[PDB]
């Protein structure tokens, strides 16, 4: 068959997974797997000079240019007045009989199926870059130019791939037909092109040599259908479980929160994980430039932006002003880095919780780049965002690249005779031990001065929220021990918490 | 019965009962209450998973989708070169008429009140949106996108309803018809619409899978058509009756006022109120992007703008102009923000008096946005704004969201040495005591340099101004202490104490 | 601006600019048409600055002036905080590294990723003068074409410096 086929010629064979995640760290690797019918990958850790590990496609083999020409002649000439139909699936499942029947008398050189195949991957799909698209493993895809499609890897990060464009006429005939596709077709005029693919996956073009100057490029970015989940982050040692718990009991409360940190810190995945414990029966709103997020809570208006040169565009600023209109209980902003910052904090001012990412690496440089030019927060907003979190990507004792919070910050105001920010750490990171360091139990403002006067409390009962905190950690631990990672296995988990109550869950799970 | 029938298919049956707020509280019920003779609801005290209560909406059975189709058609063949009138009783009296005509001869699948019920909810109401609409304990209604139609219900918070929509197009047709019939059509253009639905609800929509990624969606807001009253204003707190008497004596001698602040802090709210207080037989034409203000003058000539991707727009800026042709006594503008500012100095400078909504925290911002790109008002003009109030949103001790004035601004004049503009604060506020400040007497520029000269009152007989102000106050502290509350209730008082004076208008409204 | 934008989204950056000195380079930088606000300045790490100077014989040489590490703003006069991390002798012809165990970026950014304590900093002072003795190696044995520096660079990469060094030196 075509695989064994590929299978046979190699010196060392193979072998065989469906999971290159158990090879996180293994620096040596020789293995092959599975994608659809038609595509499997052989990944093989050559010593790449510079750098890059292979990435290699499996396909069917192609019919003769000839046949294909023949093919598409016979198939053009059919179905002329006849108007391609609307739907995608139903009216893919009609294109295949019309193959059948022109091809039921053909001598063909290859087997028919591997025929039809590849006309399909080329007509209704992404050409050969599908087996690419259809890998759930590869984030990044990027043809930069003449030469090797590049990707990265969630497990090996960037590799070199199998197929390679070897002429400006073939990269302008796929960024051309590609963009047609996604129905925001290139031209000279207008070359540069951001669209979406139909699985949800986004796609700038770049057209003409005249502007790409190795030729025709493009970039695909894919998105996880399943974000990485609270539990996952403890495990990692991103976040410890007590932190979570200081989270989950803030989200509670509509405690306003952002993720803070430099290049790759992981603010996005800790957003979304810690958006899991925003209770369930409530509205959400993300806002984002790109659809990076997936909210568990049934009531998610998720929202995008859209750049058009000027009339149609529609900026976070705009979407942020109309989420003043859509009783959220919590509005999501993917990033903020202009005016959009300013209407958050009046959404805050206003009675609505906002979490949101910000590239900063101290609470210092976050709030003066967000009193500043741009985003023009005035000082008397500061105090509505009550908890500023900062982590970064770190290297560990044996290189690798871990990510840690490394500190947790409770807003309290700014001084007026200072114009500093006046703050709590709540938490800070020991890099020697590895460990979250808690301030304790009679740090938190947010908790006695805020929390205690929502939830009312008196003083005398205040210890009581810190046990709750305690039981929450616990639950946490509970659910790593118990390896509930899954994200969609950890909110049903949290919700359980929920409607049976702490006492009871932790119970229910330290039994599983 | 459509609901008796509904009833046998339940496990076991819940209570009738008057009204839900029987259940307040509780959490161990099973119940169906009436809202139409056509729409009962049933609510399970059961919670889902996820801690929504469950509202499910009970309406009589609907006809075959070939039946709807044939008799949509056939009303459509009847009459469809013919446009329908624009009173909405007439139209409907004229639907129900034809309907009745080409019903007669049908065989139904169903009764055939029940086919005119979902005949006529589709056509002239809100489809399967309308019991949720009906329902005076639904507070908010949430279509996030493909799922459930969501609600805040005022005694169970929020739910999930038995409404869904499970298909992108059906969706997208939603959104499109229901804008329409909101007299603001969505467009992918201008995807994002505010508007009010024919019941006065307030609604926001948001158009199109590109922008919405997981369906068009909507929120509705239910609210009186009956706007939030001066005498409201004064019992919340966001200002005291001697600012209301303030501004009545301003608007009764014809002066310019801007209502400014940020986002949702009530500038609409509080102009509003205060147009109470233009005398009774002046002309008042208002200009707004969608209607929020309900006049209740009779010479009211209400505009709104219109979007249409092309020849035949027309903006605040067009309808501004066309209002120095219309001889209006007062302008109201809904918001000004953009070259429309500059018109309306014009119309300053012609004699028409201008209030307006503008987007401002402070006399100084204020001025440099009128006075900059690209509203660019002349230094020298800027002076015919006399008075601008500031109102903004805060959190009280407790930790109740409240809206307060904040200011109060007489506009003197601009300083040529250099460019900073003279006023005087009439009010300011103390945000610790939570009271209004008034400046006050023998301080107001506008009573001792623009009233008393018109009066013509000397300097030392002055008390009677501010003895007319005291007596405002009075009137209106008194229209509280009765809880006269009601828009149309408090401008009849107003009217009153202009048809018989304040001295006998105070000693009237004394009894009750 | 969409420079500085990159950075605040997550992309590094490298360009060149016409200005003598870092603070021509910050006004501009700071002023219209650029106008980044002065608070996203110290996204940029480093700037460097470049000459052409006359020899002895009164030809052209270039010579790297200065390189200065962009730091943050200060709270007493608003102004942007910098140090020079090399400056240069024009009568020794000798650049010299004037941050050397005092650079910022060294110890807050590169030692704090290391988790190296501010005790140890000796480490990374000793894998630069690793990296500067394989470059001179490079240049005792002549290796100056493009690509076969490109190849040993990748080579140390590879391997790691000590025996890339080795290698080198044959
Ligand atoms: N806690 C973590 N541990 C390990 N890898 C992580 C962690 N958080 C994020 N990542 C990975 O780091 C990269 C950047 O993550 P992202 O959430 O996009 O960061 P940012 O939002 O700060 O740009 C991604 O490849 C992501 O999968
Ligand atoms: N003085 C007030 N007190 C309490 N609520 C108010 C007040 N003014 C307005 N609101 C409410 O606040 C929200 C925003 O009001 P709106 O007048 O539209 O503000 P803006 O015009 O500034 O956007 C509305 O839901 C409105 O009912
Ligand atoms: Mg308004
Ligand atoms: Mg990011």
């Amino acid at each position: 068959s075509f695989v064994e086929d590929y299978l046979t010629k190699l010196q060392e064979r193979p072998t065989i997974i469906e999971n290159p995640n158990i090879l996180k760290g293994s620096k040596i690797f020789n293995a092959i797997y599975r994608v659809d019918d038609f595509v499997y990958i052989h990944i093989q850790s050559i010593k790449s000079e510079d750098g890059y590990n292979q990435y290699n496609v499996i396909e069917p083999p192609r019919p003769t240019h000839d046949e294909m020409e023949e093919i598409e002649e016979k198939f053009a000439l059919s179905i002329g007045d006849k108007e391609p139909p609307e739907d995608t699936k139903e009216k893919e499942k009609l294109i295949r009989s019309i193959l059948d029947k022109i091809l039921l008398r053909m001598r063909l050189s290859v087997p028919k199926e591997y025929v039809i195949y590849h006309f399909i991957r080329d007509k209704l799909y992404t050409g050969s870059l599908e087996p690419l698209i259809r890998d759930p493993y590869i984030e990044d895809i990027s043809i930069p130019g003449l030469g090797h499609v590049y990707i990265v890897h969630k497990v090996f990060g960037p590799m070199r791939t199998s197929i390679k464009f070897e002429n400006y006429e073939e990269l302008d005939n796929l960024i051309v037909s590609l963009s047609e596709k996604s129905y925001r077709p290139v031209s000279h005029n207008r070359p540069v092109v951001d669209a979406s693919l139909p699985d949800g996956s986004r796609v700038n073009f770049v057209y003409g040599v005249d502007i790409s100057r190795r030729g025709s490029n493009l970039t695909v970015r894919k998105f996880s259908r399943v974000p990485t989940s609270i539990t996952q982050l403890i495990m990692f040692g991103t976040l410890s479980s007590m932190m979570a718990a200081y989270i989950w009991t803030m989200l509670d409360e509509g405690m306003n929160l952002f993720v803070c940190g430099e290049t790759a810190s992981g603010k996005t995945t800790t957003l979304n994980a810690i958006t899991a414990f925003i209770p369930p029966n409530l509205k959400i709103v993300t806002i984002e430039d790109t659809p990076e997020l997936t909210v568990p809570h049934s009531n998610w208006v998720a929202e995008v932006t859209r750049e058009t040169g000027g009339e149609g565009t529609i900026k976070l600023f705009d979407l942020l002003k109309a989420a003043l209109r859509q009783r959220p209980n919590y509005i999501l902003v993917g990033a903020i880095r202009d005016k959009e910052g300013n209407v958050a904090f009046q959404a805050m001012q206003t009675g609505h919780s906002v979490m949101a990412t910000f590239h900063a690496a101290n609470i210092t440089t976050l709030i003066q780049r967000l009193t500043g030019y741009p985003i023009e927060v005035p000082k008397s907003y500061i105090n509505n965002l009550n908890i500023a979190l900062f982590q970064t990507a770190l290297y560990d004792k044996k290189g690798n690249l871990i990510r840690r919070v490394v500190e947790v910050d409770e807003i309290i105001d700014i001084d007026p005779v200072t114009n500093d920010v006046v703050y709590i750490p709540a938490f800070t990171y020991d890099s020697v031990q590895d460990k979250m360091l808690f301030a304790g139990k009679g740090s938190s403002y947010l908790i006695e001065n805020k929390i205690a006067v929502k939830r009312g409390i008196d003083r005398r009962n205040i210890g009581l929220l810190y046990d709750e905190l305690q039981m929450r950690s616990r639950f946490l631990n509970l659910l790593v021990e118990k390896k509930i990672f899954n994200y969609y296995d950890v909110w049903d988990y949290i919700l359980r918490a929920r409607q049976m109550g702490l006492e009871e869950a932790i119970k229910y799970v330290s039994n599983i």
